[PDB]
C-alpha cells in the first residue's frame, strides 16, 4: 500500500453544481492506495503508522504528537493513481494498482480497522472512485509517505 | 528528488497573522523533497514530469493534455518531510534529505529550470524555510510520486 499523508486544519470533501460530505477540522488527509498485491499485513502498517506518526508538536518538543493524542481525524481517500507509473512516457498508467472492485472492498476493511483502534467518529472518507474536490488546509506543511513493500 | 504532484483548480500560500504571498488557478502544486547527494540529473527528471506529464482530461479522452499544453500554471514547494523516515519508530529521521542552504541553492536551481522550460510567469514558489500555510483545491483527487533514485 502507499500512501501520502499531509497535516492539515481543515480538509472540505465535495462531490458534484457541487456539494461536501466530508469535513474534517485539524488532522490528517491520507491519500492511501491499494496495490495489486497489498494483504492486510500491508494495511494494518499504514494503519498504525497514519494514527501513530507523531506529527504535530506539543510545546517544547517537535514530532512528538499524533493524530490520536490531539484527538484529531483523519480523511481516507482512495488513490489509484499513486502507482501510475510516470517513467514510461509522459503519460501514467494504472495497472499496478489493484483490481478496482476488490480493492474497494480491501478499502473499506481499512476505514474498517481504521475505527476499531481510533474511535469511529474520527474516521471520515471520500466517495470511492469518483471524481471529487478537496479543499485541504495544510499546515506546514508536513508531507510523509510510507509504501510498505520497501519493507 | 521525491516529489508528490497534485492536480489542483487551484491554491493560496501564505507565511507569517498570515499573509497570502502566492497563488495559483488551473495547475500543479509539487512538493518536492531534496535528496542529500541528488544530482542535477535528478532535477531534470522532475521538471519533465511536471511539465509533461499528461494529467488533464479532454473531448472524450484520459489522461492526454499535460500542464503546458493547458497555459495552466505550477506552485512548487520545497517539501523536506518526504524524506521523513517511519522504518524505525514513530518520531521521522530527516537525516537523509539534502541540508537547507545546499539545499535552497538547489531549489532555486531547480524553480530556474521550470522558468527556462515553460515560462517564469506559469511558476510560484513558496518562502523556503519558512512555516507556510497553503489552501489546495485538489482537483479528482489526483496525486503522482516521483523517486528519482529509483531510475536508472
Amino acid at each position: 500500500m502507499r500512501v501520502v499523508i499531509q497535516r492539515v486544519k481543515g480538509a472540505i470533501l465535495s462531490v458534484r453544481e457541487l456539494e461536501i460530505i466530508s469535513e474534517i477540522k485539524n488532522g490528517l488527509i491520507c491519500f492511501l492506495g491499494i496495490h495489486k498485491n497489498d494483504t492486510w499485513e500491508d494495511a494494518l502498517y499504514i494503519i498504525r503508522k497514519c494514527l501513530n506518526l507523531r506529527l504535530w508538536n506539543n510545546d517544547n518538543k517537535t514530532w512528538d504528537k499524533n493524530v490520536k493524542d490531539l484527538n484529531y481525524e483523519l480523511l481516507i481517500v482512495s488513490q489509484f493513481t499513486l502507482f501510475g507509473n510516470t517513467k514510461k512516457g509522459n503519460k501514467p498508467d494504472f495497472h499496478l494498482a489493484k483490481e478496482p472492485n476488490e480493492a474497494l472492498i480491501f478499502y473499506n476493511k481499512i476505514i474498517d480497522e481504521f475505527k476499531k483502534q481510533y474511535n469511529d467518529d474520527k474516521i471520515k472518507i471520500g466517495k470511492f472512485g469518483n471524481y471529487m474536490n478537496i479543499d485541504v488546509t495544510n499546515d506546514g506543511p508536513v508531507t510523509i509517505y510510507i509504501d510498505t513493500h520497501d519493507i
